[PDB]
């Protein structure tokens, strides 16, 4: 493993005690203004304890700039994103009828699924909110994800993704190329989450995507504090709302089994029927219509996406004051 250079606009550089480093680049010089289409660069400054990491043990970021991870380049491949092959899922779609949704919220419990090649798979949960299809599926994208080899370790990390052209030419993860435009001065994008025990006490990832109605751009809160934003300007299909949400579990399995024969873990790595404190949960499945009202789908508005059923499925779990989807499972042991 080896760390990428810094990047440019760099004013401070702290490295964490565990050999994280994170860059203070100044927000005006961020990788967000290189970006052809953000040519139009006024920085929206703002909207019209959890957030707090380990490393502010070592320093904190001047005002004025933004803390961003240092890259780990493991000399490993880092495949392709994709929409719900060897990738697998257990995830559940609401499809509105047109690309009107102004936002759509995720509380993501968090676990360190186990990887059987943890130097090509990976196992992640997140949200998607998307527009159009094809070479104009727009994506925002949040969530954790455990991926060795691209991260440099076995944590679950929080992430973010971007698409303008269904993952052909356009997006990235977090800020590694020009996207997202973040405001928040200590929250580092990239870094680890505390897992979940099973049987034992849980961790969430609360993340609220809303799309300001002035001015088009996507803004990312975390258990209710603003991070940046996706802007209207790198996009097209999804500038004025999104026709669809989707929350779940996705793996992708190295070993060529297509995810029906690999042990690599979603969720928590155990089945959906194991339940609180055992399989892992997406909760607040709810999403914003254009007159701002919160739409709290009923289980029967979801498609299920679960192709590999027997290794990876998902289940809600009804009767509460709000839906749980409990997904995942320990895959399918090799034949
Ligand atoms: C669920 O989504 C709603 C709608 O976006 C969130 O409510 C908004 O929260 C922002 C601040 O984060 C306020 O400016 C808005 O006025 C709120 N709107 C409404 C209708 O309440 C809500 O915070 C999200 N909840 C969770 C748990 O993520
Ligand atoms: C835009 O879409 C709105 C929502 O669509 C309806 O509800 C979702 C959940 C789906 O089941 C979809 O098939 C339904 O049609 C409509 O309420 C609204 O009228 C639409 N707006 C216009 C101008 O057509």
């Amino acid at each position: 493993a080896r760390l990428a250079n810094k990047p440019k606009g760099t004013i401070k550089t702290i490295k964490g005690d565990d050999g994280e480093v994170v860059d203070c680049v100044d927000i005006y010089k961020q990788p967000a203004f290189d970006h052809p289409l953000l040519k139009n660069h006024t920085l929206q400054m703002q909207p019209s304890n959890k957030l707090e990491q380990p490393w502010h043990k070592n320093g904190e970021c001047p005002k004025g700039s933004i803390p961003i991870r240092r890259q780990v380049i493991t000399g490993l491949p880092v495949v392709k994103k994709q929409f719900p092959t060897n990738h697998q899922y257990a995830v559940i779609a609401y499809f509105y009828g047109n690309a009107s949704l102004q936002g759509a919220n995720a509380t993501i419990n968090i676990w360190e699924p186990n990887l059987k090649n943890p130097n090509g798979d990976f196992s992640l949960t997140q949200i998607w909110i998307s527009a159009g299809s094809g070479s104009s599926l727009n994506t925002i994208e949040a969530g954790w994800q455990v991926y060795p080899g691209r991260t440099g370790d076995s944590q679950p990390r929080f992430f973010i993704y971007w698409t303008a052209d269904g993952y052909t030419s356009t997006g990235c993860y977090d800020l590694t190329c020009p996207g997202f435009v973040q405001t928040n001065n200590y929250y580092a994008i990239g870094m680890a989450l505390q897992p979940s025990v099973y049987g034992g006490q849980q961790y969430e990832l609360n993340e609220s995507i809303q799309r300001d109605p002035a001015t088009g751009n996507w803004w990312l809160y975390l258990w209710g504090t603003v991070v940046g934003y996706w802007p209207a300007s790198i996009y097209n299909s999804i500038t004025n709302g999104a026709d669809t949400v989707e929350w779940g579990g996705e793996i992708y399995d190295s070993s060529g089994t297509g995810g029906f024969h690999t042990t690599t873990q979603m969720g928590s790595g155990h089945f959906p029927t194991e339940g609180y404190g055992k399989a892992s949960y997406v909760r607040d499945l709810q999403c914003v219509d254009t007159y701002g009202n919160v739409i709290s789908p009923t289980a029967n508005s979801f498609q299920g996406i679960a192709p590999a059923p027997n290794c990876y499925n998902y289940q809600f779990q009804q009767g509460s004051s709000e839906l749980y989807l409990f997904y995942g499972g320990p895959g399918c042991q090799a034949i």
